[PDB]
């Protein structure tokens, strides 16, 4: 098993387990509005009510599932308060009601004052039924932004994505196990079950166009998502009133801040955090943004031996069909990735009367991983 210190769960990988949905009554203030985004948004009082808010004390979130559920709460708040009805008049002035708690929580948990993708994907669910398994049907959010937003749609999938990925995480062990005592029949199988899993997240991950509408995801949900880092909305980010000064600038929710878009890639050696491009400045600078844990076990993965160099120094072609179809699985999963970001961001783009950007991204990513096949 993986050691506990990394937060990764057997079952569900990276993802929170079994999230809690309700803070104690002393934070009823920040759930209530949390709870009812859609509407106070649409009525345009969402700005009020935190405004009018008193400053609560982070003190009485005394486990980790509290403290990333207010994480949560606070951050999906902040979305709402900053771009408000997702129509271009924004705040660039946190109150320090809301500010001053959800920095010095954020402080606490090592993570920057902006949602991320660990609050809105991997801690934002539930099942409906316990006893039923974790499937779409059997699922949803805690929180959306907007009705009719595919917030339910776009988490969840991830989320499932998200937990097909850990059947592969957990094989992580063996493949160092086995290279350090020289078991290369049991590398070769870990290596196989690695490529079937990251084959099966594939196929989970075409429940996206089920579940989301390019309309509804380009023109609601994608805006409550966007970040003050480099945005021209926000040129100088976002004060946080009562923590700091002057503004600070943080980057919006990404897939590039999930653990399983990094770990394979550091596993493999597929070297993403190289070369001194852009991709690789914005891989690593994500890891910023992961959960402490989740950022120490990727620093771990990188420690050890390289999994590429040990098949590579072997001239055994067993081994290297085994590898190429781990690195051949990662090229469809970044592929697919692609196709989305066509139909979800790039088409409606071209249909309103920028999304570049994380397409150029994606095929340097892309590119890299197809430079990794060693046949
Ligand atoms: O953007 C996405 N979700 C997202 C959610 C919240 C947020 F704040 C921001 C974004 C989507 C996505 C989901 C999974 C991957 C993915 C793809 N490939 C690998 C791989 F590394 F294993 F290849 C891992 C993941 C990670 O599991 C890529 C995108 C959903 O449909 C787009």
């Amino acid at each position: 098993m993986i050691s506990k210190e990394y937060h990764i769960d057997e079952e569900v990988g990276f993802a929170l387990p079994n999230p809690q949905e309700n803070l104690p009554d002393f934070y009823n203030d920040w759930m209530f509005i949390a709870k009812h985004l859609p509407d106070l948004i649409e009525s345009g009082q969402l700005r009020e009510r935190v405004e009018k808010l008193n400053m609560l004390s982070i003190d009485h979130l005394t486990d980790h599932k509290s403290q990333r559920l207010a994480r949560l709460v606070l951050g999906c708040i902040t979305m709402a308060y900053v771009w408000g009805k997702g129509h271009g008049d924004v705040r660039k002035v946190l109150p320090r009601n809301i500010a001053v708690p959800y920095c010095q929580l954020s402080k606490k948990l090592e993570l920057p004052p902006i949602l991320v993708y660990a609050d809105c994907v991997l801690a934002n669910w539930k099942k409906k039924d316990p006893n039923k398994p974790l499937t779409y049907e059997n699922m949803d959010v805690l929180f959306s932004f907007r009705d009719g937003d595919c917030s339910k749609g776009f988490f969840l999938v991830s989320l499932l994505v998200e937990i097909a990925a850990a059947s592969a995480i957990k094989v992580i062990p063996t493949v160092f196990k086995a290279m350090q005592m020289q078991e290369r029949d049991t590398l070769l199988k870990a290596l196989l079950e690695i490529a079937s899993c990251l084959e099966k997240a594939l196929q989970v991950f075409h429940q996206i166009h089920d579940h989301v509408n390019p309309k509804a995801f380009f023109s609601v949900l994608r805006i409550y998502l966007s970040g003050w880092k480099g945005n021209p909305q926000l040129s100088d980010g976002l004060v946080y009133e009562g923590f700091w000064e002057d503004p600070k600038e943080f980057a919006g929710g990404s897939a590039g801040q999930s653990s399983v878009f990094q770990c394979f890639d550091v596993l493999l050696g597929i070297q993403q955090t190289a070369g001194g491009g852009h991709a690789a400045q914005f891989l690593q600078d994500m890891r910023r943004y992961m959960p402490p844990a989740h950022r120490n076990f990727l620093c771990s993965l990188e420690s050890n031996p390289s999994v590429r160099e040990f098949v590579l120094s072997k001239g055994d072609a067993g081994l290297r069909e085994a590898y190429d179809a781990c690195v051949k699985a990662l090229v469809s999963l970044r592929s697919y990735h692609l196709q989305i970001v066509t139909k979800y961001i790039l088409i409606p783009a071209s249909q309103q009367p920028g999304g570049t950007d994380l397409m150029n991204f994606l095929k340097t990513v892309r590119s890299t991983t197809e430079k990794s096949l060693l046949k």
